[PDB]
Formats: C-alpha cells, structure tokens, sequence
C-alpha cells in the first residue's frame, strides 16, 4: 500500500538493499 511511482518492479529492481 503505497506505490505511486515505485511498484514491485522499481522497488524490487533499482531500490535500496533494505526495502527503504
């Protein structure tokens, strides 16, 4: 709940190494 511009992709691709 909260992925305006960071879905499972952007979040699970080019995101921090701690689910920031």
């Amino acid at each position: 709940m909260g992925t305006s511009s960071t879905d499972s992709q952007q979040a699970g691709h080019r995101r921090c190494s701690t689910s920031n």
